[PDB]
């Protein structure tokens, strides 16, 4: 969370918020942020590997009652590198929003359509009066 | 325990029981003589292995919760040719009597002067009575 992204969790939502709770809706915006950006990896088979230790444990616990030491041995050196394998898939799961897209939390759970935006403190300013007129049936 | 001595439990000893319990008494010439042959062997140190053992294997159970199989191996395979070594103590022990060392023990606790014996059913009949008079102050 860089600090364009913090600066923009109150600087681009802080025209959309009527709310008194603005000061904690920069933690909204990165937890919804996460939350959608999680749709990327929910379906690492982390477990997978566990399933296998958990086995090849189950076996170096038997190999160790019987005395078996190559096998067992053998048993921690694979688990060893499964364990590696597991902890080396972070890696690959990397969150990492644009403060664009995080600007776009704001339209997502809202429905406002305004992607467009901006360093609309005086933008809105001046143009939603005449955003206003091309929607108008009367006078002006 | 060979036949000539479980011969010689009764035939040499029958002549010197005059006892109820002599069809027992060959158990206790083989017992005693078991008893005195084994003068040869109490001393026998087994247990500095077993003792060393008992340590390893203290040490080996150490290697296995710290999940160190080569120590652990290594130390199985240590025990294995201590083990060894102590089994094969038995074979430096072999209890063998002479057939004249079991008729020595119905001497030994007995008190009876009788080393020079034989195959005396007849020769104490016959020798007895001039054995006697050799040592007799008196008429013949």
């Amino acid at each position: 969370l860089p600090d364009e992204v913090l600066k923009a969790a109150v600087d681009y939502s802080v025209q959309y918020i009527p709310q008194r709770s603005l000061p904690d809706k920069a933690i909204d915006l990165v937890d919804v942020t996460a939350a959608h950006l999680a749709a990327q990896h929910p379906v690492t088979d982390v477990h997978a590997v566990e399933r296998e230790i958990e086995t090849e444990k189950d076996k170096q616990e038997k190999a160790v009652e019987a005395e078996d030491f190559e096998a067992a041995l053998n048993y921690k050196t694979r688990i060893a590198e499964l364990e590696r394998k597991i902890e080396n898939h972070t890696e690959d799961m990397k969150v990492t929003a644009s403060v664009n897209d995080v600007a776009e939390s704001v339209e997502r759970m809202t429905g406002i359509p305004v992607s467009q935006m901006g360093a609309s403190d005086i933008e809105r300013l001046k143009d939603m009066a005449h955003r206003l007129q091309d929607k108008v049936i009367g006078q002006d």
